[PDB]
């Protein structure tokens, strides 16, 4: 069978936390007053939720309300517990309240308001400096939640809210997030297609925080090369083929051989043989102002097949790519 794997950092954070910290099934929800919040505008739908802009009439402040679709009590408590555990951390969206919505009869999560502008137009304007700045801010959020024993598992542009006016960033939608426990096998059906790590795509279940670093790498590639999304697969099989056309098939085989993983034989007719490519081939006159040797080296160290070989969030913050970013 497949070889087991462990996170190289924060391996035992939940082992030494009190049980109450990660045992979210036993969490008791403390309910606020639903009448404090009046819905103003619907912002959108998740697969598991409807999201609204609202006003907190106890202070006339804007908030965001996420009314959960009826999903398993356990998944609901998981997101709630994780949000409470991470509350106050760097660039973590703040859960301000939880109320019972009278119409859905489900929990409605109340968050701090974030004044974003849609990433597709935002990514279209970001400068080299902006990219490095906001990448560093995401890394603060990721190192924090990883250090707190939680993997996000759905890192993507849509879940990184940016108030560009106040240079403010928040990592949102912790509905797929999980507690990391050494040796635990996890559902590989997480993250959005373009951001799925190789471990998911080859059906390796014993993954860890490093999944988020692959996803972050996919974001970075899309930003510095101005190509959305970078790995544009038409399904989960083609997604791996797209990755292999850049990282090469020999290192893919080295990866799965290391963990004694067998590739799904569906790949026999579609994977082919591909050399590893140098990142310079994706540079052109319309993105070169966003590219530097530091950017390419940083990207190269995020986008590794082997989840154990990727930069940790902390290591990433040490990278020369961020030397030019003003620290606080
Ligand atoms: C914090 O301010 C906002 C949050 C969200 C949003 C728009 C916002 O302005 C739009 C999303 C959304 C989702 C899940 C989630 O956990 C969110 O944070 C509460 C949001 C899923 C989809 N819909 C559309």
């Amino acid at each position: 069978g497949p070889v087991p794997s462990r996170a190289r950092v924060y391996t035992d954070v939940n082992t030494h936390r009190p049980r109450e910290y990660w045992d979210y099934e036993s969490h008791v929800v403390e309910w606020g007053n639903q009448d404090d919040y009046q819905l103003v505008r619907k912002l959108g739908r998740g697969k598991y939720s409807e999201v609204f802009e609202a006003i907190n009439i106890t202070n006339n402040e804007k908030v965001v309300v996420k009314i959960l679709k009826p999903v398993k009590k356990k998944k609901i408590k998981r997101e709630i517990k994780i949000l409470e555990n991470l509350r106050g951390g760097p660039n973590i969206i703040t859960l301000a309240d939880i109320v019972k919505d009278p119409v859905s009869r489900t929990p409605a999560l109340v968050f701090e308001h974030v004044n974003n502008t849609d990433f597709k137009q935002l990514y279209q304007t970001l400068t080299d400096y902006d990219i490095r700045f906001y990448m560093y801010e995401i890394l603060k959020a990721l190192d924090y939640c990883h250090s707190m024993g939680i993997m996000h598992r759905d890192v993507k542009p849509h879940n990184v809210m940016i108030d560009h006016e106040h240079r403010k960033l928040r990592l949102i939608d912790w509905g797929l997030a999980e507690f990391y426990h050494p040796g635990q096998e996890y559902n590989v059906r997480v993250a959005s297609r373009y951001f799925k790590g190789p471990e998911l795509l080859v059906d390796y279940q014993m993954y860890d925080y490093s999944l988020d670093m692959w996803s972050l790498g996919c974001m970075l590639a899309s930003m510095i090369f101005r190509k959305e999304p970078f790995f544009h697969g038409h399904d989960n099989y083609d997604q791996l083929v797209r990755i292999a056309k850049v990282l090469g098939t020999e290192d893919l085989y080295d990866y799965i051989d290391k963990y004694n993983i067998e590739l799904d034989p569906r790949f026999n007719d579609i994977l082919g043989r591909h050399s590893r490519k140098r990142w310079e081939r994706f540079v052109h006159s319309e993105n070169q102002h966003l590219v530097s040797p530091e950017a390419l080296d940083f990207l190269d160290k995020l986008l590794r097949y082997d989840h154990q070989s990727r930069l940790t969030a902390r290591e990433a913050m040490e990278h020369p790519y961020f030397y030019t970013v003003v620290k606080d």
